[PDB]
């Protein structure tokens, strides 16, 4: 189908008071990330989007909203993992029905699940959806990990296509990109870009991309040209941005920095707090520096 | 109201091959719980339950059957924390609505929420449905640790009257009872009940209590009146039980040691799969050797 | 042949700026857990020593001050544990040649060894020493686990007596109890000393019971009588010590208790840093609350 | 003086059946890794000399052997990191005077020491040897972690020349690299060389350049000018390398490849197993394919 290499954009959503999806401010984040950041797709719902605290109609909300705010020539994964698999099938036949280009899962957590039980998830969905599945694996948040040997038995699989790859090891990295030359591998850790990039990988999701989207375009092609100081030295500018943003609270403190564009970034949904304000002149700072 | 001391079954929920609550077979086990297993409670919809594979109406559904289904001498404990806080606000207005005697809810997870955050979920919850709380602490599931300082914080506020404490160590379950001897605690890991009994909880809640839970009343009794070498005998036995039954997967075992009863005990909730039959001969074995 | 069972104070040893063992204040150390304190006998050359930071002849120095210190009536293990197995095995026939009545070796460390590796060792100081053997299990320092099946392995052997069990797991403890009925189980972790107790231990070595050595017989003695609730009021008291030790820096901070009465209990070996003073009063009010 | 950067073996040493030294076959892989190899230096005494194992005489004459083994123009550099301080002192006198380049010690572990004693650890050494110091960071074995705070606090010291970054996470090292460009950084992940010379290494230190050097060499240049896809593929043959001595217990058969070569590799250290022959099709096939 259509050709899903290349950079996303994690999609981060605003919220009301009261923990609703502020549709109007969603559109504007959809449409910043393709038209401002010059992206290649949105990666809709996935953790950055605070997804794990919505509910199934929120979710379809985020879905629709994303889908009609791009042109046709936009990529679209629908991330619709969820602990609740009936739902992950519901939100998978959802977005399929939307026309995203493929669906991506996080791996089964909380409980510790058997790999089987992880293993038949992920057919149970593609059973369901027919749609292309990209393996979420995400073990920071999860503390689930996938072997070479049990990815071997996942991309067995011809629907299962490739994996957001949102794990810090390289040695990993290395050994799934030679085990699997033809499967897509996009990297999610946006402060290792560069690394990911020589390591071979077919693009990248990421949150930090809402505002950094230029300079990870960058980092992404000069490496690849062979221009890998100059990809190193903007590795070093975007991780100026990234760590600063992570002392702050990271969604909101994005969503700060996209209210600065006169964007309605509104607010996080509780339990997450809003932006603490003690923050103010140090971020004030940064969007001044990097120009965000 | 009633007080919550005593010890409870932490609720295990029937399903069948569409992951729907079988709500005939669900109240069956809720009358092994209080019938045969002479316990004083329900722990509805903890993780035991599988509650957080369940949706909104399911998790409610549970609630209304597992109170139509025992008297009124029994206490009822309702699990409404949610990754979602406004669901677990719903649930909490909707137990505390059905007459539960107190809400409890899991630290937030899969998140890095900061403790602040997860302070002003109990808040929240406690603000919307001015029920009593009980904090319900399961590190081992979702990596969450709290410390005797930032439980002060937390027991200072007067409708949390308590904590589940699903925490393996014993120093931490000192110092929390020495420092707050009025509130309640209810120990959790049902395979250390003779330590947590003489380390001075109120009770205990437990998956195992529902296919073992006149032996757990012993230990507990007998434990208090200082007949100790009995008690840990007993816990010696009861520990056989606990390891084999984690050892063949402990949702769909113990269910299936209910099904040996003539419980309508159905399925686990899918990505769980049902019962190895391969761990029959062992099951049957220690359900004879311990007279389950 | 000693029976191996009882309290034991684990040995705290005096060092000068130089980071040389003071002879003088370690025999009034070791005089003072046999002779103030009433333990049973002394546990030699263990962490709590500083041990792993001395040289082989300073680690013979410490074996021979102590045994000398003590009656014929007064029980003595040796810790040789070395990641030097050629070590190892010398300071085992040194202790043996002295009269130990056993020896006691940490799990390998540092390096991933394999179990088989770990199992190894200890057979080859057995078969180099002809002495009986206590298994150093010391999980939150060595990073080792040894599961039941493991120690299974290990208690196969005949020289291998017992355990110190110095890990937090309780369910592991029992499961220990329950397997090998007729090994030595002697208890590590101070601040559980009754928890311990109860699930049937022959005993404890504890660095604390240096200073605090009369409470924890009451503590063992009074469990093990069924007075459980006096048993673990002395708890509360002798966690509230351990408490304050522990956030103070446990080695300088017992010896610095040692000094106030009288005993030239010097300093820590570098690297560790001498008491910090800015802990004085809190340890004056300590030692005034509990009459240390 | 020298100019350290370059690529390192850390050298491997032989033992017989007693733990003792074989000095002859010391010699022989010494030579080995610098005229065979063409590396330009000996990372001597480090994690995979199996000195952790050793006592004070054998470092030493490990020291002695490798150092007049090679040429005044190989770089040689002394791991002189101890638990023992006294020793640790010890060691860089002797290995200053011998003529070693640099001296390196790693972070005291076992132990949970304070930050403030790590770094005054460092400061110690330096003070009584006088000679440059390069920080040993290993936390997958040590289990301490060194935050950017806390490097530009040893960095400050100008006999604190760099690192030997053993650690595994890019987001530091970039960090690190960004925030100290006049500093030495010198990777120790064999396995994530390709990544770490586009992340602007000054070299490597590796114990598989023992058998593996002109691939890695080739992997840091070619990274360097640009052809990554090249040295992508190296680093690609030199992970199938990396993988499966790891997964045969990489000393021993790290020098079993050696004594393929005609090197009298002899044994690893007890409690250390020989290569197990189990492996011997398994490692000829890898030693053929691949050249060794």
């Amino acid at each position: 189908n259509k050709d899903l290499k290349g950079l996303y954009a994690a999609l981060l959503v605003p919220f009301d008071e009261n923990g609703q999806v502020n549709e109007q401010g969603l559109k504007q984040i959809a449409q910043n990330a393709i038209e401002t950041e010059e992206l290649d797709g949105l990666y809709v719902n996935g953790s950055s989007g605070e997804n794990f605290l919505l509910n199934t109609e929120q979710k379809k909300q985020v879905f629709k909203v994303a889908k009609e705010a791009v042109g046709d020539k936009v990529k679209l994964i629908a991330q619709v993992g969820s602990l609740d698999l009936n739902e992950a099938i519901e939100l998978g036949k959802y977005a399929t029905e939307l026309g995203y280009d493929a669906l991506s899962a996080v791996t089964p957590f909380y409980y510790p699940f058997t790999f089987e039980e992880i293993r038949d998830y992920y057919f149970d969905i593609i059973e369901a959806t027919q749609n292309n599945m990209i393996i979420y694996a995400i073990p920071d948040l999860t503390g689930v990990n996938i072997s070479i040997e049990q990815f071997s038995e996942l991309f067995n699989h011809e629907k299962i296509v490739g994996v957001k790859y949102t794990a810090p090891n390289f040695f990993l990295l290395e050994r799934i990109r030679k085990a699997f030359p033809d499967k897509l591998i996009l990297s999610g850790f946006d402060e290792m870009l560069v690394q990911a990039t020589i390591s071979g990988v077919d693009g990248a999701i990421g949150s930090t991309y809402n505002v950094n989207g230029r300079r990870a375009r960058k980092i992404f092609d000069l490496a690849r040209q062979g221009q890998i100081q100059e990809a190193y030295q903007l590795q070093h500018d975007s991780n100026d941005i990234i760590e600063t943003v992570l002392s702050m609270g990271i969604y909101p403190t994005l969503k700060e920095i996209l209210r600065h564009r006169g964007i309605d970034a509104g607010l996080p949904k509780r339990p997450f707090k809003p932006f603490n304000e003690a923050h103010r002149q140090t971020l004030d700072q940064l969007i001044a520096k990097y120009d965000l």
